[PDB]
């Protein structure tokens, strides 16, 4: 279906729903919480999602957002993702699960219905993932179907980074381009029929998790979807 | 292989190779020529190509540029493209061939080695294309393998528009995202193994053609390629 929205900042959150440990703070989406001294709280997850459902049948979409990861250590955890799931998808487990999965079914594709672009700051050995920090595309599993190295100079830049995420409903291809000012550029694509996975309604939004010594912020976000008929 | 470059504008055109009717003009790349009164000259083609070659085996790349199409009537022709080609690729035919094909082989995928993202202002009936202005991915043929409607409001906006083109060398997927400020967003993707088409050096650049009543300008441009090792 057709939907568009545009948040240059989050002084308004009229149509944003916050769950779990996410909240609106300093004109941003703050995905995980901090205590009264600004210290990230451990083992928390949260979601900030656009509140209106949409459909993926015969649809392409384009979305772009800017983000900051604030780390206070050389060993931050766990990252964040932009995701799509049914409208009643809840905040799931903290830590390496990124608010999107739970331990007993995290790598079981038949037990999940969630697609995401993850920004993964903590190398987990509890399931298969690369031995360095990475950006990936997740289809129904915490084990990414396409994954690439995220350079530490970018992870730790404290820059306002940009993501572009698009879905071509004709070719059935999800793509992310991530850019850093005077930094790295990242390109990932994967063939996935989202309308097959999601024959009804979905919502799009962000999930963040700790971990430790890391807060994830969304500074701006826009979206448009169009019929491919 | 690895290459990066950045033109925030075209005050400098070092390492741009101009061919045909393309020239530097007013800190932009002007792809087709105008007379000393600024009127678009009919039936002309022009290339503006980054001078240094790169290779596609085990490589991904990201590139972005801004552009303006100036029209002097409601019947502009023919558009422009960003393209990759082997060394010493010549300026080809003006008109609907976009500077990238010759009439006798324009639809023959066995007789061309050129990959492009085209912005097509003139509906041609001499070969198959949509009945409306369109953005397309071209693989070895003027008949686009993935093609989408380009809305006239955007064509005639006089806006500085942005294109993002990415190639994921692991999944073998070329993607374009095109955005207009306060206008349309466009998403196209295609599965193509570029290293199989281009086994040696390639160069990246722009080709523009008339036609009539149209000049195509590139205002800024950046590019990075990295190894998928
Ligand atoms: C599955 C999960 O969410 N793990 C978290 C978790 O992992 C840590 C943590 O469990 C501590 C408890 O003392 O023990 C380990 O450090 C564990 O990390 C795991 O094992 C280590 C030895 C390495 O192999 C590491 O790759 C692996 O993940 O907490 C951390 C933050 O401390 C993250 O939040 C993980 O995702
Ligand atoms: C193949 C090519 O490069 N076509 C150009 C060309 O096409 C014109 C042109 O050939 C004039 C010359 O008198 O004749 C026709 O207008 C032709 O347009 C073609 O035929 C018409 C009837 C339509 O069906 C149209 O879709 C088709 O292109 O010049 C035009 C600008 O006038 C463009 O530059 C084409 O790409
Ligand atoms: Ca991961
Ligand atoms: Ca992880
Ligand atoms: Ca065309
Ligand atoms: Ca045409």
């Amino acid at each position: 279906s057709e939907l568009s929205f545009n948040y240059p900042n989050f002084q308004s959150v009229e149509d944003i729903t916050f769950q779990g440990g996410a909240s609106p703070r300093n004109e941003t989406l703050q995905l995980t919480p901090t205590d009264s001294n600004g210290i990230p709280i451990r083992q928390r997850a949260g979601h900030a999602v656009y509140s209106q459902p949409f459909q993926l049948r015969d649809t392409s979409f384009y979305t772009t957002f800017t983000f900051v990861i604030r780390t206070t250590s050389n060993s931050p955890a766990d990252g964040f993702a932009i995701f799509i799931a049914p409208p009643d998808f809840p905040v799931k487990r903290y830590g390496g699960y990124l608010g999107l999965f739970e331990p007993n079914t995290a790598t079981n594709t038949s037990a999940n219905k969630v697609v995401a672009v993850e920004f993964d700051t903590w190398v987990n050995t509890e399931w298969k993932e690369p031995r360095y920090r990475h950006i990936g595309i997740d289809v129904n599993s915490i084990v990414s179907v396409r994954v690439t190295r995220w350079q530490d100079k970018d992870v730790f830049s404290r820059s306002i980074a940009t993501a572009h995420v698009g879905y071509d409903g004709i070719s059935k291809i999800l793509t992310a381009f991530v850019t850093y000012p005077d930094g790295g550029n990242y390109v990932l694509s994967h063939v996935v029929d989202l309308a097959e996975i999601f024959p009804g309604d979905v919502r799009i939004g962000f999930s963040g998790a700790t971990g430790q010594y890391e807060t994830q912020y969304i500074h701006s976000w826009s979206f448009s979807s169009t019929s491919t008929n």
